[PDB]
């Protein structure tokens, strides 16, 4: 009926979207709280009576054919998506708190000095990757396995993918071979993982799905967000991004591109890597 | 005034287009049985009236709690429930495949598909770019550029997108066309356009430092391949608002001069596109 807290004083604006109409609220209540409002998706059946219905319209603009209105629903059409957090710490304001970015380019000289002594004075684990690959864990899930130690790879389908409807396609491929961190770690000698995976695992696709390799985004990010080498399959329609098909024809054109090339890629303003790259840089 | 629709009575026929995360939707229609699209938008939230409600009483129905998070359904009064309406009527065959979900698919353009399949589709195709030149020669939207290098090899005039409007530098949209007429696009681009290139590069981001104190590791300089229209323009967005990023286009021809006439492009076609089937045909 209530919420757990009487007032509400609103000291900052966490995070704000205009396109997915949602907005994060830092407020000041009796002690700190967050609360997070979302308008909700349309629903097709309810808006279709609706119109049949002498609607609550109000013009904004008319021209001939096109004019647009303001329309006020039912309550039906009007729920949002309120979640409240109370009491809210400071672990949750920085949680909220929009991604500040920042775009930075590494060098191949850059990665090998800051990067990648970074990345190994974190002591990331990857254990979970090593599970999967060892069949201890999502096991079930696996959609295509080419067992190859060294050319293979696991094809698993997201776990929010519920792999009813094709819009949403999302698959991930995790090789075998162990020690291939990223992009950054590859050379010709992976040439045949690399192809494996682009054509076994369209083909796999198609079969599983009936999706061709046409209705296919197939690609890598660097920065992954962690350090075994693995590979998206996304539907089209569902700074970061690599094409698999350009990866390799890079390491056919130029065998030393993915350690000698600058990447580009955004970092949050907070981490501390970009202070690092930033102060190498100058 | 309570208006209303410019017809009567709306039997739903198909959803053109649906998109949960943005919360809109597209609907087409029957309608005095003409066609009809109608368009609702879920409106974003404004500060002010959000603050108001949840320091008052609320509407709420609680889905579930886990000790400090809790759920529920809000039902705000009328004023956070504006839902922007647009109504086509009558609309024609050209608006409801405007509206219609894009059907896409890649393909993968060689250089030899360039040379022999997507130029000459272009060029039998006489789209004009005189709209391009207006601009350049200061015979239009001269008030609207924001930057000028007047150079006529190496010079591009700065734009705002006519959709941004300058009031904040989250949507930061702008747009560099070149001095230097018959660049087509990226595929044109060799070691002599080096100059222009690092010039919108760097006099680019340096002249929106200036105007819109924004630096330049917030922004996105990139190109399309396809572009929209056919002479080289470059794009310069906000991060926090296919593509080629200006930086590696540079250091592509900076390692390998022959780079967009010799290697493989990947883009996105409209399924039903004349150009995809002619290469799709070609590479079959």
């Amino acid at each position: 009926v209530r919420l757990p807290f009487s007032g509400f004083r609103l000291q900052k604006v966490l995070r704000e979207s205009a396109r997915d109409k949602i907005i994060f609220l830092h407020g000041k209540v009796n002690e700190d709280a967050v609360v997070i409002l979302e308008k909700t998706p349309f629903q097709v059946e309810q808006v279709a009576q609706l119109l049949t219905g002498s609607p609550e319209l109000q013009l904004q603009f008319s021209n001939d054919i096109y004019s647009t209105y303001h329309l006020f629903p039912p309550r039906q059409l009007n729920d949002v998506k309120t979640t409240v957090v109370y009491p809210a710490t400071e672990k949750h304001l920085q949680k909220y708190l929009r991604q500040d970015l920042r775009l930075i380019r590494e060098t191949g000289d850059d990665y090998r000095n800051i990067t990648l002594p970074h990345l190994e004075s974190q002591s990331l684990s990857i254990q979970w990757v090593y599970n999967i690959l060892d069949k201890k864990a999502e096991a079930d899930r696996i959609v295509f396995e080419n067992p190859d130690p060294s050319d293979g790879f696991v094809l698993i389908p997201d776990m929010k993918w519920n792999q009813q409807q094709l819009d949403d396609l999302y698959l991930i491929a995790i090789c075998h071979r162990r020690g291939i961190r990223s992009l950054r770690d590859l050379t010709p000698e992976h040439l045949p993982l690399l192809r494996n995976i682009l054509h076994q695992g369209q083909e796999a696709i198609l079969q599983r799905y009936r999706m061709k390799g046409d209705h296919l985004r197939v690609y890598l990010h660097y920065l992954p967000s962690y350090y075994h080498l693995h590979v998206h399959f996304t539907a089209l329609g569902f700074e970061r991004a690599h094409l698999l098909a350009e990866v390799i024809e890079n390491l056919e054109c130029d065998p030393r591109h993915y350690q000698q090339r600058t990447m580009t890629f955004a970092l949050r303003a907070d981490d501390p890597l970009l202070k690092l790259l930033q102060e190498a840089q100058q």
